[PDB]
């Protein structure tokens, strides 16, 4: 049951005025593609807060990657789901090496040394790489049953150029005439149920490949792409959500650089 929104004053949407004229804002299966200018964050914040939404953010920090945790967490505190309940899950082989980061109210962090837990603790799961930093708003506009993020190096490429696994012997195989987009393995998510279904599917597919003596060209990312090809995401995040300014600069098409690789 969703309670009614309160009175709100904002610009009236204009039916005869495109949101963006430079980019695709909706997929062929009617899933929005999230770009700056397509959403009113005040309306979305209201909708998700009225549901007391809790977002889980998972990251793996093994070996030398634990060094990226401080900046990652500090910047997440300034830009990730601010105003909403957030539960960070840091999977690491060095529990004592996790930095003591100060968190805002309603936000918590759990250190797990290296699934029903997620089902009872959070509503949505967001899975990202740790060698990154938030530089701008990353909020509830991304929440949906299942979402993928456009790889910054292939958003303008033809499917032929996508680095999908091209060997038929692999479970991640995708032929040259198939494919919608090339999604990043480093930023995906959705409801706990959908995220677990995806990881369960990929885990099994990778086991089959291993038994068959084959490893997908881009590992988990290759399997992720096969999954999202066969199970269309309900939202697709633009490259604003995972960019590399050092290698790609700052194109006009990107009004904001929200989550980026650390040099
Ligand atoms: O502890 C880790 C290890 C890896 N990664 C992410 O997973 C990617 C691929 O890891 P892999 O070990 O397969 O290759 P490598 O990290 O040596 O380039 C890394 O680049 C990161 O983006 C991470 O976030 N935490
Ligand atoms: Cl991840
Ligand atoms: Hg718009
Ligand atoms: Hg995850
Ligand atoms: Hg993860
Ligand atoms: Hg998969
Ligand atoms: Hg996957
Ligand atoms: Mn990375």
């Amino acid at each position: 049951f969703m309670v009614s929104l309160p009175r709100m004053v904002y610009p009236q949407p204009k039916v005869l005025t495109p949101c963006r004229k430079d980019v695709l804002v909706v997929t062929p299966w009617l899933a929005p593609i999230v770009w700056e200018g397509t959403f009113n964050i005040d309306i979305l914040n209201e909708q998700f807060r009225l549901q007391n939404t809790t977002i889980g953010l998972t990251v793996f920090a093994i070996k030398k990657y634990v060094a990226f945790l401080k900046l990652f967490l500090e910047t997440a505190e300034k830009h990730f789901m601010v105003g909403h309940r957030v539960h960070y899950y840091v999977f690491t082989d060095q529990p004592a090496a996790v930095p003591r980061v100060t968190l805002g109210t309603g936000r918590q962090l759990s250190v797990l040394e290296v699934e029903r837990r997620f089902l009872s603790e959070v509503d949505y799961l967001v899975c990202v790489d740790v060698d990154m930093e938030f530089r701008d708003h990353v909020g509830v506009e991304i929440l949906t049953p299942l979402f993928g993020t456009l790889h910054p190096g292939f958003y303008g490429s033809s499917r032929e150029a996508f680095t999908y696994e091209r060997r038929p012997q692999s479970q991640a195989y995708i032929p040259k005439d198939e494919g919608d987009f090339y999604y990043l393995g480093g930023f995906f998510g959705g409801s706990v149920q959908e995220v677990q279904r995806l990881t369960r599917a990929c885990h099994q597919a990778m086991m089959v490949d291993q038994a068959n003596g084959i490893e997908a060209v881009w590992h988990d990312e290759s399997h992720l792409n096969k999954y999202l090809l066969r199970h269309k995401p309900t939202k697709v995040l633009s490259p604003e959500y995972l960019w590399d300014q050092q290698l790609l600069g700052w194109p006009a098409v990107l009004r904001k650089l929200r989550f980026t690789a650390v040099p």
